[PDB]
């Protein structure tokens, strides 16, 4: 699939520099047209078929017809995109309160209300996404963004489907392997991948947002990666003790090394407490 190849910066005018990544780089930016700001996201091109560096053709067309698919007030919105020799240029849904990652530094500990104030529109996001057998397999709280960081409930939105896959045949076996503190032992496997895979990182950024530590977090990737395999976590009291015991249920029931007994997307809706690469160098 071919996509628009005059200049960005004939329609376009960019900004701040708002995520930097391996090979991808977002600027923001103005359509000149219409005065609309957005986010543009540059993904490096690979140079040669037998290259390791820049994104594949296919990985990049796999990210744009997803996000083509996708609407819904907890994900963003792809406006446009365009081309050149270098990179594919993904015109995004601007969102300007910045990575729930950097809000969680700056603030420290949200209360459990606020905490499930994220997790629930997360978890809606996450729902519309696995209605469509869509699996994003990179959710983290560098994933999340927010619409204003200055109210007193965020409003968010799931962004970086780089990793996302359709999951038509219930699972699906390539090359995907997301961050080691959120990936789930089946990652770590290199076992067959399913929306099972997003539940348990819903658990790790539950554990996150609740106590302000990471659960299988090692000092190297190797000792995460194994911690994740071994389901090696547990609540430390100094930081879970004024957290519900319904609270820990949630989690409990997502960091489960078996795929097929983790809570399933609807599970977590209904469950009490809610219902009303990979390599050092
Ligand atoms: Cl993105």
């Amino acid at each position: 699939t071919v996509f628009r190849q005059e200049n960005v910066d004939d329609y376009y005018d960019t900004g701040e520099e708002l995520g930097s990544g391996q090979f991808a780089v977002v600027k923001k930016c103005r359509e000149k047209s219409t005065g609309l700001q957005y986010a543009a996201k540059f993904i490096k091109k690979r140079r040669t078929k037998s290259s390791r560096r820049g994104v594949s053709r296919e990985d990049i067309e796999r990210e744009v017809s997803i996000l083509k698919e996708i609407q819904h007030p907890n994900v963003i919105t792809l406006h446009e995109v365009y081309e050149n020799k270098t990179d594919v240029i993904l015109i995004l849904e601007l969102v300007a309160g910045g990575e729930l990652f950097d809000f969680l530094a700056e603030k420290e500990s949200l209360t459990e209300e606020e905490a499930t104030e994220f997790l629930k529109q997360i978890l809606n996001g996450v729902y519309y996404l696995h209605s469509l057998q869509i699996a994003h397999f990179d959710l983290k709280p560098e994933n999340i963004m927010l619409l204003d960081r200055n109210v007193p409930k965020p409003r968010i939105k799931i962004i970086d489907f780089g990793l996302a896959h359709k999951i038509d045949f219930g699972n699906e076996f390539k090359n995907i392997f997301g961050t080691p503190e959120f990936v789930a032992p089946e990652i770590v496997n290199y076992e067959p991948l399913g929306l099972e895979a997003d539940m348990w990182s819903i658990g790790v950024i539950t554990y996150i947002l609740l106590s302000g530590a990471s659960p299988f977090l090692g000092d190297t990737k190797q000792e995460t990666l194994a911690n994740v395999s071994a389901v090696n976590y547990e609540f430390e009291d100094e930081y879970f003790s004024n957290t519900s015991a319904l609270a820990k249920d949630f989690i409990r029931r997502l960091l489960v090394k078996d795929p097929k007994k983790r809570m399933t997307i609807q599970d977590s809706l209904q469950h009490p407490w809610i219902k009303p690469p990979q390599f050092e160098k």
